[PDB]
């Protein structure tokens, strides 16, 4: 029934550099089912909505990972699923999957982003003045390069999810 959601959560729990699961696939299923497969509002903001449950995981190398969902106007029948991994002074953005319930390589422009990028705030490259650099160089600065391909709505959702994680981690 919830194939799309579970598929998205599994996807964002793969390492974007190695392609390998950070958490065993069956363990992911068990955690999602035990936590609850429903989608509920966690917090509404002026610019969008953060959706839960907050799913928690521990990666095979012992890092705490968080999966949540989000919405921004510009979506809809759309939800953005994302995985953040806890770091020393914040979080890193591991992966993202946009689910369009009304209806990929483009989506890889959005992750991973290191903690200093998320602290900067994510923004599409147009907003940063079309700076030079590969998508990969720009991601390190929190800049999502899409000008050569609604990405702003995706970025907004991601930024809200980060805000929420920061709020609840304090």
């Amino acid at each position: 029934d919830n194939a799309a959601k579970l598929s998205a959560i599994k996807f964002v729990l793969k390492d974007p550099l190695t392609g390998d699961y950070l958490v065993d696939e069956k363990e992911i299923e068990e955690i999602v089912k035990k936590t609850g497969i429903e989608t509920v509002v966690l917090k509404e903001y002026k610019e969008g909505v953060v959706l839960g449950p907050l799913y928690e995981f521990v990666t095979k190398d012992g890092r705490n990972a968080y999966v949540l969902s989000g919405y921004a106007p510009g979506f809809g029948n759309v939800t953005v699923v994302a995985c953040f991994i806890k770091t020393e002074d914040g979080f890193m953005l591991n992966s993202v999957r946009v689910i369009d319930y009304s209806q990929e390589s483009i989506q890889r422009r959005f992750f991973p982003v290191p903690p200093e990028g998320l602290k900067n705030g994510l923004r599409v490259d147009k907003d940063a003045g079309l700076p030079k650099g590969s998508p990969e160089e720009l991601k390190k600065q929190g800049i999502v390069k899409v000008s050569d391909v609604t990405p702003r709505a995706v970025v907004t959702a991601l930024n809200l999810m980060y805000r929420y994680l920061e709020e609840v981690s304090k």
